[PDB]
């Protein structure tokens, strides 16, 4: 009588059944960030882990994110704008003025061009989803809809009209409004897809690293017993040192027990809705430095340095900088190194590297008839606002730059110039931003001992390249004068001209690598990285380690997703999970009809 | 100016990203009662909103078409028995733990009805929706409440329980062939006590009226200067096929008897704080359905002296001319003019009744006098089952047609029984035991709605006879003037079949198994009226009604359970933007 | 203010619970139910107090039990004897007029 076995099994059949009924359902979620950078605009897809239980509703598994695809670097949304300011206000638009209120008959002349741009990027998104998921979570993914977040860092808020948030509106609709035949359900809202400041980026990016390295989550790392007898709870975080294109964030922990200045804050993230009140109370220094983005930082170089007696004689601007045997043509216009051996500096408007500083820096917009410091930190890097645009951004008396490849004064003029100036640029005091104007005031009025990571493409191939050559170990640790020593032999080096185009040759026949666009200035990012780390030396308290990271390995090994802002604007959106349900999942694609 | 073109084509842009959208949903409720399963197709408006989700407008619930009438579900358990413990499972002990083996079997006999149910439920909505309503019915999901009421709630082992979990698991799988995405979840599919069947009428009759509703329609100022607030709502009186439900709010300023309780819709979670209190008189009579009274009244009448002489019970509520064999057994009026009585145990209008009344049952062994109070009213739980429904030393039921013997004894059996069958206690009841005692200790001037096929059906035929004004209102007398000339026709036989000839040649109708005992429905509202009359408290007004038509005139949907149901999830906002739209049909995901 | 017999068990349930230190924020055990939801409980002692007038009996109700529909169980947050950080209490609460010693 094996009736007994027959029983259970459906007993047990109806155990099952039951089980199925009660339990948490997982199904997989795409998610897709738009990166609408100064000069590029890139899609990002993410898959991501959701839960939906009975009662409970569904979210997502925020340790599940990870990035599946990073796009084609199609045009930077300025282009739409300066293509359709090309077009409908005349070529002549950069110079001569404008009246705005006469452009509001070519909006859908706007929309056409945004919609170009658009298309090429659900293309290729729609091409990264059917390349990287199989048929079963083609079909999760596709039922679920897909959030789309498009964030505009750099290039946009610079045009001061009705024209960007117009554009935004656009993009947006073009967003909402996917081709079927693909089945991808591609949705947006003003609260996802907006344009970010520096700040706000930098704060971004600190959620990124700490998410990533699984520093960050709902269960303090430690607890305290306060002054009140009330338990105050932390997870130890480590800051950020991210430098980018247009500006360089600095966004680290605020040191326990510290008691800013009343003119400087905290920037607290619960607070500033950035983490939900069920992760550890998270307070940090945030700073976002425009004259130390790549672009920004190369542009004021030239424009100071080359104002400079001991630097320019008759016509020659002798920058310590650049390579012995490099010569380009006086401006900060973007620099192509031909494989003639020779340097194409591109002497337009839209792409001179001082733009976005000189367009900060006028009488008819900002904080310059505001503020008189405003005015007089402008005339100091020898850009009066009162002057035309092309005159404001020359270097005057000057015909070429020489390079002298001495390290030990590109320390020294970028420690002047760019790092501790004699005149700070206004603070900036948004919600996002702690309000400091300098590096030093940073360093010696809030330093902390939370480590640091040090971030961006161009900081990452500064300490490489020292280390490709020989001249840093691979067990470099960020000590000051090692990196000193390295860069000094490195920078010293000549232009040698070949058959296969320009050379860097090293001192003492020590090698040597092919002379590029992105590669000859480097020596600058060498002395910008001793400058930074001399200062968090020389503060009160020391990071208890400096590492330069460009991935952040996960459980596996492998990265699961890319240091910067993304990660950080998804967990943003994601870990407030009534807000994130209600707009993912009840309005959701559905609310597009 | 080309200029405000562009302005007004970004504010017009702009003002579509802000403001809320609205967007249309198909819901289902499946009726499974105990002779049948029909599904009720409904349309909703739902409002999608920046940072606040989506919910549904409760006054946009709209029915667009009720179904067929498949198989009730106890039938898919009688035949799985049949099968499985054997022909005799009514009347033998069965051993339920060995049944475990047939689990796959069961599902089977679920999944043919669900099939049928679905290929309507998907014919209505084909047949109603225009293209464009079909494209947003089909992306928001249908959420499906399978509610059963009588015929599976007698069982008494883990068969209900199991049939539920198979019939969600038909649901969750629906075909994707038609691309309409339903889907349930065990809070929306489940059984529902009789009681609660009274609840959620009493919401559908008061929200489909409009007095149901935020806005109070009167409130009074307490000790501490703190508003208590009321809507002016409604009760109902509903008579279904086995039991009777009588729902009304509790008479302003005034407490029940300690031993009694008034049923609150907001502690009971039927209704959001955000809606005046309500709170009411809630009760429900399994022996005052059609199926069950029509079982006691035979019973109580023919083992009474004056009715029951020589093998010969003489039934005033029938007609004259009316003759059946003596048993409780389902009735079927023959083309030939004579009444099939089917003598099945399973066809015994006693059998709920005698269920209850049973040892097995605990519900008679928590209370002492609940044997006594079954025994007493004839239903001995001592007898076995077929001896225990069995109406004794009778061989013939014979109609005599004396209306007002009629009434006295739906009096005596059926509405102030000497002693009332057990009161029934549960969270949804407030503990009545008699409609007598309802409304001799807790009338209320509430106006009265009276609902169910069978009520509407002894109203419409004196009506149609022109027994009663089309403009009847309510009065007693009129009503037993009425009812008291159609009862005294004459059952005759002609060779196109049996007719009830009414007196003084003032017409004729077609005697069937449905009408011939419809006297006993007529005195049942007699009696009711005449209990409702005398109370201190009167109704302001009373209605029979099956439907509220909508504010364009049209009708909005049908009185009954259904729409309460649909209102005790929907008027739950977070509660239900988590369950059908975040879980939603995505949930069923592999 | 006047109390009932009913009520009056009620609190001597929660003065034994209190004293014998079964009653706290600190549950005795919680356990994981059907949906995956952790639900806490304290160890407390049912109570048969027999005064002059009544006898009252009340113990916390059998985990896992469905009790008949014409009886109910005492939930203590809901009629307000207990706060919501202490563990739900679900007592099956009795109070007879007819067992009291006089
Ligand atoms: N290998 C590199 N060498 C020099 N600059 C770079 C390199 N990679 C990225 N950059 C620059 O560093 C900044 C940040 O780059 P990324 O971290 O890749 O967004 C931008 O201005 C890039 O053009
Ligand atoms: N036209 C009718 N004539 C007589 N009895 C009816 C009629 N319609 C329904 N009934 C009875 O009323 C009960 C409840 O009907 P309903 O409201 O349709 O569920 C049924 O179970 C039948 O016993």
């Amino acid at each position: 009588a094996d009736t007994e076995k027959r029983i259970n099994v459906g007993k047990k059949h109806l155990q099952t059944l039951r089980n199925l009924e009660t339990r948490c359902h997982d199904s997989l979620q795409a998610l897709v960030v738009i990166d609408a950078g100064s000069s590029s605009t890139r899609t990002n897809v993410f898959l991501a882990k959701t839960r939906s239980c009975p009662n409970k509703g569904r979210s997502i598994d925020p340790d599940s994110i990870q990035l599946i695809g990073a796009g084609k670097r199609f045009a930077g949304l300025r282009v739409v704008l300066e293509e359709w300011l090309d077009t409908y206000a005349g070529k002549d638009w950069e110079s001569r003025p404008v009246d705005a209120r006469l452009l509001f008959q070519y909006v859908p002349q706007m929309h056409e061009g945004a919609k170009k741009l658009m298309q090429l990027l659900e293309e290729d998104t729609v091409a990264i989803l059917d390349s990287q998921l199989n048929e079963k979570q083609k079909v999760q993914v596709k039922a679920l809809g897909i959030p789309v977040m498009l964030c505009s860092t750099a290039g946009v808020r610079d045009f001061h009209e009705w024209y960007r948030d117009a554009l935004f509106v656009l993009l947006r609709h073009l967003i909402n409004n996917p081709s079927p035949a693909h089945g991808y359900k591609f949705f947006t809202n003003p609260f996802w897809t907006r344009p970010i400041t520096g700040a706000e980026e930098g704060l971004f990016a600190f959620i990124t690293l700490n998410h990533l390295s699984r520093r960050l989550g709902e269960d303090p790392a430690r607890c305290m017993i306060d002054e009140y007898g009330v338990k105050q709870c932390r997870n130890d975080l480590a800051g950020v040192v991210e430098v980018g294109g247009a500006s360089a964030q600095i966004v680290f922990p605020l040191q326990e027990g510290t008691v800013l200045p009343s003119s400087v804050r905290a920037v607290n993230l619960q607070r500033e809705r950035l983490l939900p009140e069920r992760y550890p109370s998270a307070d940090v220094v945030s700073v976002s430095f425009m004259q130390l983005g790549m672009a920004s930082s190369a542009g004021l170089f030239l424009k100071e340095l080359c104002s400079n007696d001991e630097f320019l004689q008759g016509g020659i601007c002798s920058n310590p900088c650049l390579f012995k045997g490099f010569q380009q043509s006086c401006s900060a216009g973007e620099v192509e190194v031909r494989p003639d051996g020779s340097a194409s500096v591109n002497e337009d408007v839209r792409k001179n590297r001082l733009k976005p500083l000189a367009t900060y820096c006028s009488v008819n917009n900002p904080e310059i008839s505001f503020k008189v410091t405003n005015e007089m930190q402008c005339r100091e890097n020898s850009i009066d606002p009162t002057k035309p645009l092309a005159e404001r951004m020359k270097i005057e008396n000057c015909s070429i730059i020489k390079g002298t490849g001495n390290f030990d004064k590109c320390v020294s003029q970028v420690e002047s110039i760019l790092v501790a100036p004699k005149l700070p640029l206004p603070a900036n005091i948004e919600a996002a931003s702690s309000g400091f104007e300098s590096v030093d005031q940073v360093f010696r009025f809030a330093s902390s001992t939370a480590p640091m990571i040090v971030t961006g493409g161009g900081m990452l191939a500064a300490i490489n390249t020292l280390k490709d050559h020989r001249l840093l170990r691979s067990d470099f640790s960020g000590d000051v004068e090692e990196l000193a020593e390295a860069a000094r032999e490195f920078c010293s080096s000549e232009v040698i001209i070949r058959t296969d185009g320009p050379v860097i040759q090293l001192p003492n026949a020590r090698g040597e690598q092919k002379l590029n666009s992105l590669n000859f200035d480097l020596c600058k990012t060498m002395a910008l990285t001793v400058s930074l780390l001399r200062h968090m030396a020389a503060g009160e308290n020391q990071p208890s380690f400096i590492k330069w990271e460009k991935s952040i390995a996960g459980p596996d090994g492998k990265p699961l997703a890319d240091l910067g802002w993304q990660v950080g604007v998804i967990l943003h959106h994601v870990l407030f999970t009534e807000e994130w349900g209600r707009n993912a999942y009840e309005a959701g694609y559905s609310h597009n009809l």
